[PDB]
C-alpha cells in the first residue's frame, strides 16, 4: 500500500497514461523507471504516470519550498531565475553534508547585485542558529517569514518552479519514421539537416537527419546506444532513433537554438558578463560530466552548444563528431590526430573566448594556415576589452602547449561556478 500525490497538473497524451491535476492522490502498482503503473483515487482509472510528477504523501517533496537532488549552484541559478523576488527561498539536500539540509535565500547586495545566500541546517529538531530551535522544517520557515534572526533578508514566498519535462514515451527508443512530422527546417549541413518536428501529434522535438555515407549504420547505432546512457542536465536529451537509412536522430527541442546564434542576437547582446560566465560554467559542468565518463567530444564550440528558452546551456553532437575546424582544435590533434579530453579543454578555452566576444570568430582576420603558423611561434589571442584578467588566465591555462599542463573540467567547473564568490563566503556563518 504505497500512496503518492501529484505535484503538477498533467494531461494524458498517449494510449494508456492517466490525467491528473495538482493534488490528486494515487496508488502505485508497478515501478518501471520513468513511468509507473498506478491507479488514480480521483478517477479510479489505472494507467501510467511520469515518476517525476508525483511524490510519496507527506514526504518533504510535497512541500512547495523543498527541492530534491539539487546542487548549490543549481539552487543559486533557480533562485535567480526571473519571477522570484527578494526573500525567495528553498530548502534542499546538502551537497557536502550528506543526510542533512540547507536553506537558500535570495538577497540583494549593493556591491555585487542580486545574490543567493546559503545556510547549513543541523540535525537532532532543526536549527540554523543554536538559539532558535524548531520542531519541524515547516516551523523553521514559518518563523523567518516575518522577522529574521539576523540573516540578510527575511523569508518570503517559496522558489518558483516549472513543470519538469514529460519523459519520453514508455519504451520508444527505436521508432518508425511514420511517427514523425518534420515540420520546419532549422538548418542544413555537409552531413545532413536539422528539423523542428512533432512526435505523434503532441510532442515537439528536434530531428537531425543524416545523409547516407561514411556513417556506417550498425556502428553508428552502437555509438548512439552509447550516447543514450550519457544523460545529464547539461547534455541535450537524446530521445529516439530511426534506424532505417537515412538515420534520424530525435532529441529535445531547444527554443533559442545554438549558443553562437543566441550570442549574435540582440537578447544575447543584452546579456552581461556574469551571465556569460554562467553559460560557460554550465558548459564546463557538462564537459566535466563527459570527462568523468572518460568519453571525448572532439568538436567543442558555440555552434555545437544549444540554448533553452530559459537560458540553460546544453551540449550537443557529443560522440557524433567521430562516426562521421582547426581554429578550435588543439595542436596535437591538428598534427598527429591525438584527440583527448585535454584537446577538449583547449577547445573550451577557444569557446570561452568565443563567448566573451559575443560569438566573434576566433583569430579574426587570420586564415587556417595563418593560425597554424601562429601557434608554432607560441601565439595566443589577446585579452578582449570586456574580459576579466582572471578569466583570461583560465583561457591561457586551457591553451598550454603540453596537454598535460592543462586543467581538468572538474577544476574549471569549480572555478567558474564560484567565480564571484570567495570560498569562505559560500555558506554564511551565523552566531
Ligand atoms: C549550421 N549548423 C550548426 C547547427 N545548427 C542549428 C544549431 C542550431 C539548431 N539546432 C540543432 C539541433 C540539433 C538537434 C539534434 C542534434 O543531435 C544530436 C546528436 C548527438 C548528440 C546530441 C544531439 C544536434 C543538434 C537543435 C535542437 N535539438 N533543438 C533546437 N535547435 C537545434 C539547428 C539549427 C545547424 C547545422
Ligand atoms: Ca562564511
Ligand atoms: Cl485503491
Amino acid at each position: 500500500r504505497i500512496i503518492v500525490v501529484a505535484l503538477y497538473d498533467y494531461e494524458a497524451i498517449h494510449h494508456e497514461d492517466l490525467s491528473f491535476q495538482k493534488g490528486d492522490q494515487m496508488v502505485v502498482l508497478e515501478e518501471s523507471g520513468e513511468w509507473w503503473k498506478a491507479r488514480s483515487l480521483a478517477t479510479r482509472k489505472e494507467g501510467y504516470i511520469p515518476s517525476n510528477y508525483v511524490a510519496r504523501v507527506d514526504s518533504l517533496e510535497t512541500e512547495e519550498w523543498f527541492f530534491k537532488g539539487i546542487s548549490r549552484k543549481d539552487a543559486e541559478r533557480q533562485l535567480l531565475a526571473p519571477g522570484n523576488m527578494l526573500g525567495s527561498f528553498m530548502i534542499r539536500d546538502s551537497e557536502t553534508t550528506k543526510g542533512s539540509y540547507s536553506l537558500s535565500v535570495r538577497d540583494y547586495d549593493p556591491r555585487q547585485g542580486d545574490t543567493v545566500k546559503h545556510y547549513k541546517i543541523r540535525t537532532l529538531g532543526f536549527y540554523i542558529s543554536p538559539r532558535s530551535t524548531f520542531s519541524t522544517l515547516q516551523e523553521l520557515v514559518d518563523h523567518y517569514k516575518k522577522g529574521n534572526d539576523g540573516l540578510c533578508q527575511k523569508l518570503s514566498v517559496p522558489c518558483m518552479s516549472s513543470k519538469p519535462q514529460k519523459p519520453w514515451e514508455k519504451d520508444a527508443w527505436e521508432i518508425p519514421r511514420e511517427s514523425l512530422k518534420l515540420e520546419k527546417k532549422l538548418g542544413a549541413g555537409q552531413f545532413g539537416e536539422v528539423w523542428m518536428a512533432t512526435y505523434n501529434k503532441h510532442t515537439k522535438v528536434a530531428v537531425k537527419t543524416m545523409k547516407p555515407g561514411s556513417m556506417s549504420v550498425e556502428a553508428f547505432l552502437a555509438e548512439a546506444n552509447v550516447m543514450k546512457t550519457l544523460q545529464h542536465d547539461k547534455l541535450v536529451k537524446l530521445h529516439a532513433v530511426v534506424t532505417k537509412e537515412p538515420i534520424y536522430i530525435i532529441t529535445e527541442f531547444m527554443a533559442k537554438g545554438s549558443l553562437l546564434d543566441f550570442l549574435k542576437s540582440d537578447e544575447g547582446s543584452k546579456q552581461p558578463l556574469p551571465k556569460l560566465i554562467d553559460f560557460s560554467a554550465q558548459i564546463a559542468e557538462g564537459m566535466a560530466f563527459i570527462e568523468q565518463r572518460n568519453y571525448i567530444h572532439r568538436d567543442l564550440r558555440a555552434a555545437n552548444i544549444l540554448v533553452s528558452a530559459s537560458l540553460v546551456c546544453k551540449i550537443a553532437d557529443f560522440g557524433l563528431a567521430r562516426v562521421i575546424p582547426i581554429k578550435w582544435t588543439a595542436p596535437e590533434a591538428i598534427n598527429f590526430g591525438s584527440f583527448t579530453i585535454k584537446s577538449d579543454v583547449w577547445s573550451f578555452g577557444i569557446l570561452l573566448m568565443e563567448i566573451v566576444t559575443y560569438g566573434r570568430i576566433p583569430y579574426p582576420g587570420m586564415s587556417n594556415p595563418e593560425v597554424i603558423r601562429a601557434l608554432e611561434r607560441g601565439y595566443r589571442m589577446p585579452r578582449p576589452e570586456n574580459c576579466p584578467e582572471e578569466l583570461y588566465n583560465i583561457m591561457m591555462r586551457c591553451w598550454k602547449n603540453r596537454p598535460e599542463e592543462r586543467p581538468t573540467f572538474e577544476y574549471i567547473q569549480s572555478v567558474l561556478d564560484d567565480f564571484y564568490t570567495a570560498t569562505e563566503s559560500q555558506y554564511e556563518e551565523i552566531p
